[PDB]
């Protein structure tokens, strides 16, 4: 329900993490 916009900021930093792990 909530955290509508908080998710998007989570995408900024956490998506950078997603690339690091995918590669190894």
């Amino acid at each position: 329900s909530w955290f509508e916009p908080l998710v998007e900021d989570m995408q900024r930093q956490w998506a950078g993490l997603v690339e690091k792990v995918q590669a190894a």
